[PDB]
């Protein structure tokens, strides 16, 4: 009645106070992303004590005491003066939405109104402070409260809103109704060679900027897109569209035995061999039983240790799904394996 | 470039002299089955030193110095006088055929004529000492050189000849050409309720004896049948028929979350919960992704230790194919993952 | 060149930010004693990065940013309102003096003026705020800055000032010179049956209060007294007198094979078997070659895990001394084993 | 109620059948010494199941079925033809005497007449087949049944007969009475520079051959002599004489922090650093409380793994004595710690 990979992640990456630590940065940082991934994993494992401790740390240290009052700062860690505090008070909306979803599903599944209330206040603040109306698209999720919107252009991160989370949020009405449809546009229209970009810009009156560009590559952010798509229920119509769109990533992984590290989104030119977390991300995405067992072998023989936050969380998501640690319903709800 | 489950099995179950030890028996036995499984696993791991050591011990201690001269004795262990020697000189043909196949495929893949010579001499002797012509069937593989054939009846063990091995042996002509077809008959015609029996008798003029009987149950022997069927390539025409015949075993494991320990073959009534090795045996057999993931979780969280020979060898087979440790071609050859 | 027991203590008990955590208290506390023991052990291990991290945390969280400005609060942990802060701002002078000694010896051995400046300021403040003149004795070290000196009743803790630390501090003049002498009086005059008390009172015009009393027992605080005596160099003239005074503790441990949990100081009656850390504390204190080995075997076979802060630090001191992890010179300096 | 180092030694070095395996040798050998050390350790550990298993293997495979009928072959392992059998049927008298003592003390302590009968038969055969009268000495223990006694040049090994065993055997009368004395002569008269030789010759008239020679060095055999001396009871008159004779070995180890690998017995010149087993052999021998703890640290931090039979059995003897796993009485009996 435990999730062993989650138990090891707690022992190596989560402090006694409840903060998720990326040991590879010299400042030993916590991100709102890491906190939200801890909350998700604790929910899926039915680990309410860990959920509460992580939530407490998040509220006290990223949100000045309350997620009902402000979106969490995305970056926390050690300053030069030996003090540990917020390093960047801007938000990161992938952290924000995973937090809000985890809180709402914890409130529903553990029958705790407090979680529902916090997750509701959080989601409404996401809608009012990070969602904006983009001419030519409609409502769109910005990657953060500031820095991604100009007068005539906007920058988006396809990995930030999993289609299952978007489906779930539609129950709360606008703007999530529209976001479920504009998120599908973001995923399907920005992969001209079958690879989703880490980052992509949209300009008023012109559309997506898909000419070759430094951050228009499929690497560490975008590897999650394929994973989120793999996690969709087979009865979701968008799933087949999305799997067909990204088929060249699956094809590459099948032919070479590994996912690439970086893919030029405009040319489809691949470089490097992705780390173990990328192979974990391929487990829900790949549909052939044999190609899946190649990635399943690579994850099992190179399982991340304590020096690799991002490989470990990618493995929690991808290998966890591979072992039925959680599922998503047709309404985007958690179907727990408790 | 190692198979970790296999390396652990070597360290906990195989002596320095190359004998595979079942620790649960007070006589600390070795079987021809265990030796053949060790040879198979060593070939699949590309572990030629282990293979040579285990073959040496087999020839010296089970075959009085040569598998070319006699089928291996099936049971070796400690006698009451403190001496360690053969306990039963009869053969077990599942060990015999796995030995023969492993020797032939090692000769081919490692380009070593000695292995081919021993394997061919072994297979020829199997054909001449344990295969007999049964009125109503044709050539049939007996479970053992003696004790399974009377004047008008015979007793068979469906688990002994995996279809991929039978397909491989056809290349050597008769009787293996016929045995490939009569093995299918043995598997398909003795499972009236969708469950294969550990043991089943055939009487001249009467046919299969499928009335309820103590050993006409699907338990520790017959669990391998499903696994062997799961390991057939999809391009094998027999595989669809066999999967369909045994669908009630899959259906039970999907609905309940575990394979059963014992199923009455005449009624289909099932009892108990099978050990972890049975869940491993289900991994190649189950076609549903979710049911396959449930069994995968059970194998991962209850992986066999040093006190469970049979669960471990079933996990080597079942979890090893789940992780692409070996594949069988359409002609029954080893497609190695080296 | 590492100290494995210390490496394991860091991984199980010291937070990334440098706080030493006692997991057995539900508030997950840090004490000034824990911080000072971590500083000592990092110095002994030649672990300067750990030393700096622990020092930073101590200054920021126990000393409002600076050990030059105040003695550290002795108790920090989780409050009922979910925040983490000082729980009791009173000092504990055992942590204070271990911290000062460690800083001064770090300054000397690592040639860092900053450690010397902090240690000197801390030691001078200990003199000003915790040392008082007691009629009949002279200068005396109080267990803390408030609560231990009343109308005519002072309360002292014999385990607080190890004779080697007192020797080291004499280099700074008064009150440490005379203190070295009053500490000997405290140790030698309050053990009428050969056992040192956890706590003992001195009353004006009456003297030591040595009538049986709840806290006049040799238990969890006092076990350190024997250890500190065992750690004195054989060339310290006080050593032989103390070993003779405390001989009944050694005789008990030798005759019974374990140290007692609780001894009535007034009568010598012992109750219970001390935990593993008590056996580690006996290692420097014993002088036969047969009793020591018995205690060594108990520590080796019952080595503390992750749920046992006090057993673990007692083991770092006593087993670390038993493996030559540090020595004390005749002047109380660290003779490091780097 | 287990001896953890012995439990691990069984798991890594002792086969299921009960043979002690040296893994460094390509023939994976068992020696009579290894079997005797396994028997001793199992007795010390009160592991009667291991003792019986090891004794069974010893009798069946080194003594053609019975230690009552012949001394054990000293060397057993794999031949080039792949079979496993006796490699040298000559004896090694160190294994012989440890096996005899262990059987006699198992018979006495476990009240089992069978062990006494076998041990007595073995000891009387040792006297008949390996003990000879040497002009100028008297009865002497040869290192083996054949090859160590010629025209007038006998060869002896000072490490073979521990003084505690010689004391124990005196209870059986001649030749063990005088032997006890000539063994003292051998140890005290062949170390002119304070170091005992691995091997030393004696010639009629000319006496001990103590001029420098390739085998007249203190190395892997002779390291045991110091350890056996250290294991004598303090009330044995011979112990102080032997400790004084061998003072230079203790002085070297104290001054340098490690025992040497090889010492010229004629000059006292030392070379190299002895492996961890030599440090363990110094634990009973070294008499300071602070020297006995540098070596203790070296054993703790470099504890032998699975690839180091000799270091491991030296550690079982030396660290086991250091932890009170066994003691010897003034009559050479086992004082068990059970």
């Amino acid at each position: 009645c435990t999730w062993p990979a989650w138990e090891q992640f707690k022992k190596d990456y989560i402090s006694q106070e409840g903060r998720v630590i990326d040991p590879s940065d010299a400042r030993k940082i916590t991100t709102s992303e890491g906190q939200s991934y801890g909350m998700f994993s604790a929910l899926a494992a039915n680990d309410r004590a860990a959920f509460d401790n992580i939530l407490d740390w998040t509220q006290n240290n990223l949100a000045q005491g309350s997620l009902k009052e402000r979106l969490p700062a995305w970056l926390w860690g050690k300053k030069e003066n030996s003090k540990w505090e917020v390093l960047d008070s801007n938000s990161a909306s992938d952290g924000d939405v995973w937090m809000a979803w985890s809180l709402l599903e914890a409130g529903r599944l553990w029958k705790e109104q407090r979680y529902t209330d916090i997750g509701s206040a959080l989601l409404k603040r996401i809608a009012r402070e990070e969602v904006v109306t983009v001419p030519g698209l409609g409502s769109m999720l910005l990657p953060g409260k500031v820095g991604f919107a100009e007068d005539n252009s906007w920058r988006f991160n396809p990995s930030y809103l999993p289609p299952t989370l978007a489906q779930y949020f539609t129950r709360f009405g606008a703007p999530w109704t529209t976001l479920r449809e504009t998120n599908q546009r973001l995923l399907l229209e920005t992969a001209p060679k079958g690879f989703s970009p880490d980052w992509v810009r949209y300009e008023k009156d012109k559309g997506w900027q898909l000419k070759a560009e430094k951050t228009l590559i499929s690497s560490y952010d975008a590897i999650r897109v394929y994973m989120w798509v793999g996690m969709m229920p087979d009865s979701d119509p968008q799933k087949a569209r999305m799997l067909n769109r990204f088929k060249p990533m699956a094809t590459f992984t099948e032919k070479n035995g590994y996912p690439p590290e970086k893919v030029d989104v405009a040319t489809g030119k691949a470089q490097g061999k992705g780390p173990v977390g990328f192979s974990a991300a391929m487990l829900p995405f790949l549909q052939n039983r044999d190609a899946q067992a190649v990635q399943r072998q690579r994850v099992a023989d190179n399982f991340p240790g304590s020096d690799a936050y991002y490989n470990y969380v990618l493995t929690l998501f991808g290998q966890g799904w591979d072992q039925h640690r959680f599922r998503f319903s047709t309404k985007g709800e958690l179907l727990p394996d408790w």
